[PDB]
């Protein structure tokens, strides 16, 4: 079963949290530093910007490659794509190889949305960039850009399987951001500023 095989492969590949991998092989436990997350932001806090951008690239590929196989092999309207993108995001969030504690799924979801539509991923990235340049909170930018990815796919008239994939990935990412959210509502969320400019 090529479809079921590809969903399983998206989940197993997504389970490779490269922030955990690169941090542990660099000698660091990400759960202790920063937000406790295993993604590019916390990897940047823990190991510098070089390793964060690499882990972002890898977690992005985790979602891009299986979703691209799904779109090319079954079509943009196939539910194999829905379950492939969901499998990558869930594999990144609940990794089978790392005790089912992983990240919040933003980079991988960006891979999925890029395989679906590079232009939607472009404008969603522009949303993220605007929010981060404006308010200097990574999480706020990620939440807004996720919701906006759904909004763009909706306004473009993308099929129902893709809109459902986006609704579920988005709800997943927000839920995984709940603690960032209450940190934002409490004034205790990390704000990037000239301290990182000087010492990152
Ligand atoms: C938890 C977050 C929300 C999750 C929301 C959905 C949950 C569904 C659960 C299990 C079935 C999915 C497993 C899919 C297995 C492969 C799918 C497949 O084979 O699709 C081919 C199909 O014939 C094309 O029409
Ligand atoms: C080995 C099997 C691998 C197969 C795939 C394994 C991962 C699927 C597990 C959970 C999906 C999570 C979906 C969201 C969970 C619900 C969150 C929630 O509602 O939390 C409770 C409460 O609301 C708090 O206030
Ligand atoms: C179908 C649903 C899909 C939803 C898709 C949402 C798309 C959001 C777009 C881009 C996020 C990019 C975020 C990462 C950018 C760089 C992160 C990073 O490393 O930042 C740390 C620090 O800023 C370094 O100094
Ligand atoms: C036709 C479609 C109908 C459905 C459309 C749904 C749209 C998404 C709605 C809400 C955001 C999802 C996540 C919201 C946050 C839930 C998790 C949270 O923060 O809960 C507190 C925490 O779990 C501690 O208890
Ligand atoms: O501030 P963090 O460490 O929770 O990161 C939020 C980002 O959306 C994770 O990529």
């Amino acid at each position: 079963g090529s479809a079921l095989f590809l969903v399983i492969f998206a989940y197993l590949l997504g389970s490779i949290t490269f922030g955990e991998v690169i941090a542990k092989l660099k000698g660091v436990d990400l759960r202790n530093v920063g937000s406790g997350n295993v993604g590019a932001t916390n990897v940047t806090r823990a190991l510098g910007k070089k390793y964060g951008v690499l882990v972002f690239f890898l977690d992005f590929l985790k979602g891009f490659i299986p979703a691209l196989i799904a779109v090319k092999s079954f079509g943009i309207d196939s539910w194999v794509l829905t379950f492939t993108g969901l499998a990558s995001v869930l594999g990144h969030m609940y990794p089978v190889f790392f005790g089912f504690k992983g990240g919040k799924g933003v980079a991988t979801a960006l891979g999925v949305v890029f395989a679906v539509s590079p232009s939607v991923a472009l404008f969603s990235f522009l949303v993220w960039l605007g929010i981060f340049l404006w308010k200097r909170y990574v999480s706020l930018a990620s939440i807004t850009a996720t919701i906006s990815a759904f909004l763009f796919l909706f306004v473009a008239g993308y099929p129902v399987n893709v809109l459902f994939m986006a609704i579920v990935i988005g709800a997943l990412i927000i839920y995984r951001h709940r603690e960032n959210i209450n940190r934002l509502l409490t004034g205790r969320e990390h704000r990037f500023g000239t301290l990182e400019v000087l010492f990152q």
